[PDB]
């Protein structure tokens, strides 16, 4: 049973969309050669907590200690700030965001280059940004999930980089994990229609190097089993009758909230 929102329901997720989206745009200025993923962290749990009065979905899942993951350069997802550990020129650092708002979960997640940017990060950034976009313009009634993993797959392996195969997007709405999986590569057990109501994240993961992961004796990071530099970029979205809506788009986003077709 992949739920259906009503209005109600898909109001409130634009709600907790625009929050989980607006840490972000918070947090840019602080992301600089030298600061603490510590400290970022805190910014934002103080963000949430006393000026959005929302709470972290992140902050005691499972046991996680922190209210945001933050994943530098080989770290493919849920890193853990770490007052110890600064940022520094060249790094490329994902922050990944999930607030509850009035019942409902907005996630969301995108890449920071710290100062000089290098090439290579700066690509996979970009061809990380541009698979979640292209599967993004993919979404509407009718289609199946199935093409769209297909889709950014066949993109991000052309570009010589990999797909993690151990996460994917998922159902978002009162529970942070819903039904469907959203896998971002082909897999013969997906057949998933989608919907118009249906409420779910598109999240890749993309590695420079090879998909193998390796996840550390901390029992939350994960890295690249190469060492190689790996990118995450998520947004949170409702399927509509033509299309679909963004529901954490950001001022820096290129692509509109809102994709007709017909
Ligand atoms: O869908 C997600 N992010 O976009 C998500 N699923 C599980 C987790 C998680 C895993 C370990 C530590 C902390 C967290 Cl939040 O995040
Ligand atoms: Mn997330
Ligand atoms: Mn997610």
């Amino acid at each position: 049973a992949i739920s259906i929102k009503t209005p109600e329901d898909i109001e409130k997720m634009r709600v907790a969309g625009r929050l989980a989206a607006e840490v972000l745009e918070m947090i840019e200025p602080y992301v600089k050669p030298g600061v603490s993923t510590g400290e970022l962290d805190r910014i934002c749990n103080d963000y949430i907590v006393n000026e959005q009065h929302a709470v972290s979905a992140c902050l005691g899942y499972h046991g996680y200690p922190k209210s945001v993951c933050i994943s530098i350069n080989e770290v493919v997802c849920h890193g853990i700030p770490d007052d110890a550990k600064l940022l520094k020129d060249g790094d490329i650092v994902n922050i990944d965001v999930t607030v509850i708002k009035d019942g409902f979960h907005g996630d969301t997640s995108k890449m920071f280059i710290v100062g000089k940017p290098t090439i290579m990060g700066e690509r996979l950034c970009r061809i990380t940004q541009e698979s979640l976009y292209l599967a993004l313009r993919m979404v509407k009634p009718g289609i199946n999930l199935r093409e769209i993993g297909a889709a950014i797959q066949k993109f991000v392996e052309a570009e010589g980089f990999s797909v993690v195969r151990e996460y994917c997007g998922h159902g978002i709405g009162q529970g942070f994990h819903e039904e469907p999986q959203v896998l971002h590569y082909d897999s013969r057990e997906t057949n998933v229609v989608l919907k118009p109501g249906m409420t779910f994240t598109i999240e890749p993961m993309v590695n420079a190097g090879k998909k193998e992961i390796r996840t550390m004796k901390d029992g939350w990071t994960v890295k690249t089993k190469d060492r190689s530099l790996s990118a995450q970029y998520e947004h949170t979205i409702v399927v509509t009758d033509n299309g679909c809506e963004i529901l954490t788009l950001r001022k820096d986003d290129t692509i509109p909230a809102i994709i007709s077709h017909d």
